[PDB]
């Protein structure tokens, strides 16, 4: 949905680590 997703480390994709909501949105 985004076009910067790769240093945060958001969403559910680029890794399973978290960051931020930590709940649902990482994995």
């Amino acid at each position: 949905k985004k076009k910067s997703g790769v240093i945060p480390x958001v969403x559910h994709d680029c890794h399973m680590n978290x960051f931020q909501f930590v709940f649902t949105c990482c994995s």
